[PDB]
């Protein structure tokens, strides 16, 4: 194969999310569902009576569910969040206004996702496709947390004043909204929660967000294909347009993006409805481009093999990455996988590499990383891989408090 798409849908589940799950499974094809759990509430102002079929169609049939968040951060567009906010909020398209405020509480509503979840669907911890509490997207925002050395955040993705699609819009990468200061934060919350967070390398969609009916201007699947062929090896997270699009400082050539497309689209597009005639129009375009993928050398794989499971039997180079049992890993050197040689916090074959920013067990640190530890902030001076007895407050020539007259 010439490359892996990773065909990823955001904001269900709602009633049109069977529709494209449908058509995935006439091809044998796993997409990837970031979903908004408000839906199964009945509030999220979508056609979502078979909201909750949905998402038991998804799982049954070896869909990834991911985590976007309870409400999509819609709190944010309202003064007080309730049932109507929804509508409220479709009434002014206002969605990336102040769409992050309190971090904090932003982060805590893909908490609050997962409990809905559980609630409405009591087994869906026992799917192995359910990836709830370790792969979230955040609304909105082309960011990503994928490894101590993978990250990168849209610094022009949400605003404090106008649309980025109206003409006064204006980004200043140097000094970001409010906005996309939260965001930030949000990553780096759930990162230190465990989360893996994607974002997307072409996007199946309007040409931006403010045209009317966006359902009706879809890339045609030829067209669509030539895009996924334009972002293989090419760093398309920072090429993207438009602007509040892109995934500033996304490492390009990184290995672990390379021969990989992320591709981002939205159910709502393939619904015959207040959008435009998106059934008639895209559930077919969503057909073809399958075919014609898989016809070109494509492949198709979910998010959660994006970083790949750690299996025995595997061969690795020194600085290949794993997931194993959700954590990621990098190999310190080359070997052969054993059975009992599995990473760990002790491993002398791996170290943690996690995205996360809380001080943890054999991770390779190096001069200038910022690790909290027991609530407070500490600087690494010299490069080490921690173990037990090197916590941060114990080791003042490894580490140097924010506080401390050391630093
Ligand atoms: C116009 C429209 O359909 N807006 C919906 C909104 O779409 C957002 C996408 O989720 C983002 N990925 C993109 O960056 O921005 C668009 C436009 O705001 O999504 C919300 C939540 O599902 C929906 O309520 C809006 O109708
Ligand atoms: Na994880
Ligand atoms: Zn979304």
């Amino acid at each position: 194969p010439k490359g892996t798409i990773y065909l990823t849908f955001d904001d269900g589940p709602i009633n049109a999310s069977i529709d494209v799950i449908n058509v995935l499974n006439e091809q044998g094809v796993k997409g990837t569902f970031y979903f908004n759990a408000w839906h199964l509430d009945g509030i999220g102002d979508e056609n979502e009576d078979r909201a909750l079929e949905a998402l038991k169609l998804a799982l049954d049939t070896g869909h990834v569910v991911a985590n976007h968040s309870y409400a999509h951060m819609v709190h944010n567009c309202v003064d007080e969040f309730g049932p109507t906010s929804g509508a409220e909020c479709n009434a002014t398209g206002d969605h990336q206004i102040n769409a992050y405020q309190d971090p904090v509480y932003d982060a805590s509503t893909f908490a609050d996702n997962l409990v809905v979840f559980e609630r409405y669907l009591p087994n869906i911890n026992s799917y192995p496709n359910y990836f709830g509490e370790e792969l979230a997207r955040l609304p909105y925002t082309n960011g990503w947390r994928i490894t101590k050395d993978f990250k990168a955040d849209g610094l022009c993705a949400t605003s404090d004043d106008l649309k980025p699609w109206e003409p006064g819009y204006v980004c200043d990468l140097d000094n970001p909204s409010n906005s996309v200061k939260a965001s930030i934060e949000v990553q780096n919350i759930l990162a230190n929660k465990g989360y893996q967070t994607h974002g997307w390398d072409v996007d199946w969609s309007p040409e931006n967000w403010g045209i009317p009916m966006p359902a009706n201007s879809l890339t045609e699947a030829e067209a669509f294909l030539g895009y996924v062929d334009a972002a293989l090896n090419s760093c398309a997270p920072t090429t993207i347009n438009p602007i509040n699009s892109k995934a500033h400082g996304f490492p390009c050539g990184t290995p672990l993006h390379a021969d990989k497309v992320v591709v981002l689209t939205h159910e709502f597009l393939y619904e015959d409805g207040k959008r435009g005639m998106g059934a008639t129009q895209n559930l077919p375009k969503l057909a073809k481009f399958l075919r014609i993928a898989k016809e070109a050398g494509y492949v198709f794989d979910t998010i959660d093999n994006y970083t790949p499971v750690w299996q025995v039997g595997n061969a690795y180079a020194a600085g290949d990455y794993v997931t194993h049992s959700g954590t990621v890993y990098k190999a310190v050197t080359a070997h052969i996988a054993q059975q009992d040689w599995a990473p760990s916090s002790t491993s002398s074959l791996w170290t943690n590499a996690d995205p996360a920013t809380n001080w943890t067990l054999n991770v390779s640190y190096e001069a200038g990383d910022v690790v909290t530890y027991q609530g407070l902030r500490y600087l690494v001076n010299v490069p080490h891989v921690s173990q037990a007895d090197w916590t941060p407050n114990t080791q003042n020539t490894l580490f140097t408090a924010l506080r401390s007259h050391h630093h």
